[PDB]
């Protein structure tokens, strides 16, 4: 009897059901959206990323058997920093690059077996896409959330570009994890997304997201308690006004400080001590925002010789002005409590101010002297009334008593930043706007769009020195005012990836739209998404910002929805066995030597073998004559460990490689990609087949109709199974438990076989293969689709899903 064989098969299935167009999306749709993050397309898919794909293929084909209209679509996230970095460390230039990486992904997915709408393809750095990039763009600018601004940055040195606080992972670039980001002062394009800070918080307890992911999110954004504390100055009208997110410690403020520039400064300067005051505010504004804002510098200031009542106790306090100050945030003055604050602990001490504590730590009291600030939440203490509450209840305490008092009022304030979308890049959107020396900042007409980004061919020009390609180019740049008509600049910075990544999910409902970046009757037909599946490394950039756009495109009337993925699935990241090198073993400890510690990147040059085996690490005898360290690590390029789709499906097959992904482990964990994986992947395929080839002839020759009720024994005992299976089967991939449903169908496969031990093929029995063959058509489509053709004439597609027996799981 022949065995399972892949190797033809595969290819003539992908065929069918691409012609058959099974998974095309009607307009127009019960629907479906299911989704998967869309790739950079910066180099060659392995198994990780078909782990990601895979997994959307199988819901959406479930999906599609039941009869749900589905969308599920792919596209390329072809603009930005992946597609142009990558393309740059081999030298070619970015639209080459990115176009061959785009056609073997293709490749990759369709030898994999999985089907898209490749109607409804987009990819981001063609103009057909990028125009709504600006379209987007210019309508923020006009509701007031797009707008330009000086201030310090982060820059990374190695992608000669400034980068958004949410492409700063650990002080690291988020494309170059060995390289710190490091602070400039420039002028750039920033989208006000703390304007939906609040709403972006609140929004999230809906969502049936990952509470992890919630968790991320709500600390990124950072809501706080604050206030803004007046403060009477002795003998003048002024009260001070300073902005503090530490309200319960008030009664702690035993002096005022004010930035360098701030007006009081000099009109509140004794006339004695004007002189020296006004050299310190000179010398300040001699530094740089950069010197400004130094961590670790030394302490100086100067006392102004006037004094402020704390509106809490009462109490004359100093009032000092310092260049550790910044104008420029939140009032420009400070009251300073050097008991809870380091910076005003150590300032306190230089000058010797006062240090008084308010929050005692709970557990060991504070000792006295006290040798540095305490800043964690405690008890408040000297603070009259308030004595006894908790640090946190205490902020709102105070708050609500100054707002009483009219002594202050309270006010919430924000971790998250102001999104840096402007790049010194040119591979990436161009923004939409000009620079008139007469009208100052204009934006390019909606009816001029698209601005498109120049066709450079020397990949030396492209590459980034510091300054924006672009700005090397003046058949470019040079244009005329929009608005007055005399000559301007064209904008030189380009839209960071993350911008084209932030609604390409609703390009997908209507990716041919030439008037609109989609129309909102088809955008509302088919969101929001009902399974977005991706990774967690997006909870604070692509997951952040997407709720951002859809937030502003729905004040515009443009969506229905205020949360674009109704349902988030972050999958666990596929791993692979990895030499990092040889090691010594002595005992019970094994010594790492330099070059094999650093490709494991930690800090240890000994481990225990306890260690080792706790880390998840073996050590392996090497032909080299020594022993080596390996270790599972996520599977990547970086790492050579990657296992490529064509040469894998080539000696092996797809449906091997679905199954040897979807049944390591439960799909939100780690996975590690194995031999004995494939192996057991095999073992099942071939233990599928076999069963329908060993009964195919007396199958044929049998009918499925059959009375239920009129079962006995082992027939009545396997259709019971058979309905448990199924029902089994349904909500593991309702829940995408995928590895549980697969588990299902071994174990029910292993009944088919124990059923044919005592009964003939039978009707019963037909039928339970009927249903067997559709169950795992989600799983491995190729081989369900291969045995169902040996018995019925259309496609697993168009036979819907099995009808569950609620009867038949009573006892
Ligand atoms: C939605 C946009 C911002 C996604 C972005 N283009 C992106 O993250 N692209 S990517 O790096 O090509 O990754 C695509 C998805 O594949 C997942 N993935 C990569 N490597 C993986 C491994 N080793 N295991 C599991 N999943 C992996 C990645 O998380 C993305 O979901
Ligand atoms: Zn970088
Ligand atoms: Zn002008």
């Amino acid at each position: 009897m022949e065995k399972y064989n892949p190797h033809a098969i595969e290819a003539k299935w992908q065929r069918f059901w691409e012609e058959k167009g099974f998974m095309k999306a009607k307009d127009l749709p019960g629907k479906q959206y299911v989704l998967v993050m869309f790739p950079y397309p910066s180099g060659d898919l392995h198994m990780g990323h078909l782990k990601n794909y895979t997994m959307g293929d199988v819901l959406a084909r479930f999906r599609r058997m039941q009869g749900y209209e589905v969308l599920h679509p792919m596209g390329w996230d072809a603009f930005g920093l992946p597609a142009e970095n990558a393309a740059l460390k081999f030298g070619v230039h970015p639209k080459d690059w990115t176009y061959a990486n785009i056609r073997q992904a293709k490749e990759s997915l369709r030898l994999m077996g999985i089907l898209y709408d490749w109607d409804r393809e987009v990819t981001t750095c063609e103009p057909e896409y990028y125009r709504w990039n600006q379209w987007i763009f210019l309508k923020m600018w006009e509701k007031g959330l797009a707008y330009r601004a000086k201030g310090l940055v982060n820059w990374c040195p190695k992608c000669q570009t400034v980068l958004a606080n949410e492409q700063v992972v650990e002080g690291r670039c988020w494309r170059h994890e060995d390289t710190p980001v490091e602070k400039r002062e420039l002028e750039q394009w920033y989208l006000r997304i703390t304007a939906y800070a609040e709403r972006l918080l609140k929004d999230l307890e809906g969502l049936n997201w990952p509470e992890k992911v919630k968790a991320m999110q709500r600390a990124w954004i950072g809501r706080s308690e604050g206030a803004e504390i007046l403060f009477p100055v002795e003998g003048k009208e002024v009260r001070i006004p300073v902005f503090t997110t530490r309200p319960d410690t008030l009664f702690g403020a035993t002096f005022l400080v004010l930035a360098p520039e701030h007006p009081l400064t000099l009109e509140l300067a004794a006339p004695e001590k004007r002189e020296e005051v006004l050299a310190y505010v000179e010398a300040a504004k001699r530094k740089t925002e950069i010197e400004r804002q130094a961590e670790g510098r030394e302490k100086t200031g100067v006392f102004l010789g006037a004094y402020a009542l704390n509106p809490a106790t009462g109490e004359r306090i100093p009032i000092w002005t310092a260049d550790y100050v910044l104008f420029g945030y939140g009032t420009g003055a400070i009251m300073a409590v050097p008991a809870h604050d380091q910076r005003d602990y150590e300032f306190a001490r230089k000058f010797g101010l006062p240090i008084k504590k308010v929050i005692e730590r709970p557990g060991e009291p504070l000792p006295e002297p006290l040798e540095r600030a305490y800043e964690e939440p405690g008890i408040m203490v000297n603070s009259g009334p308030f004595d006894g509450t908790e640090s946190e209840e205490g902020k709102r305490k105070v708050i609500a008593w100054l707002e009483e008092k009219g002594l202050g009022k309270g006010r919430v304030t924000y971790r998250l930043r102001d999104w840096l979308i402007s790049r010194q890049r040119y591979w990436g959107t161009p923004i939409p706007m000009v620079h008139c020396e007469a009208c100052g900042v204009v934006p390019v007409p909606e009816e001029e769009l698209p601005v498109l980004l120049p066709d450079l061919k020397d990949v030396e020009d492209i590459r980034p020195k510091g300054k924006s390609p672009l700005e090397a180019h003046p058949e470019f740049y040079e244009t005329t005012c929009p608005k007055c008509g005399g000559p301007a600049k064209r904008d030189t910075d380009t839209m960071d990836t993350f911008f084209d990544s932030s609604w390409y999910y609703l390009r997908y409902t209507d990716p041919h739209n030439d008037r609109l970046p989609f129309d909102p009757e088809k955008a509302n037909a088919w969101m929001p998404v009902d399974q977005y599946i991706g990774g967690v490394e997006h909870a604070v950039l692509h997951l952040l910002y997407s709720r951002f756009f859809t937030k502003f495109l729905h004040d515009l009337g443009m969506v229905k929805v205020e949360e674009p993925f109704q349902g988030l699935f972050t999958q666990g990241m596929v791993l692979a066995w990895t030499d990092f090198g040889p090691v010594e073993v002595e005992g019970s400890v094994v010594r790492l030597p330099e070059p094999t510690r650093i490709r494991l990147e930690i800090p240890e040059s000994a481990l225990s073998l306890e260690d080792v085996r706790k880390m998840g690490a073996e050590l392996r005898p090497h032909e080299d004559g020594t022993l080596h360290l390996w270790k599972p690590a996520v599977m990547s390029k970086s790492k050579g460990n990657g296992v490529m789709v064509g040469p894998f499906v080539k000696e092996q097959g797809a449906d091997i490689a679905r199954i040897t992904i979807l049944f390591a482990a439960p799909p939100e964990n780690e996975m590690v990609w194995t031999e004995e994986g494939v192996q057991g992947a095999w073992r099942f395929l071939n233990r599928i087949y076999r069963r329908v080839a060993e009964d195919r002839e007396a199958l044929l020759e049998t009918s499925g109709v059959f009375q239920a009720e009129a079962l006995e024994g082992k027939d009545r005992e396997l259709y019971g199974k058979l309905h448990e299976t199924l029902k089994k089967v349904t909500e593991d991939l309702e829940a995408l438990r995928f590895n549980t449903a697969i588990a299902a169908l071994m174990e029910f496969l292993n009944a088919l076989y124990e059923y044919r031990k005592d009964r003939p093929v039978t009707p019963v029995y037909r039928t339970a293969i009927r249903y067997y063959l559709q169950m795992l058509f989600p799983f491995a489509p190729h081989l369900a689709e291969e045995l169902w053709h040996w018995f019925w004439p259309d496609s697993l597609f168009e036979a819907g899903w099995p009808e569950l027996d609620e009867k038949a799981l009573e006892k």
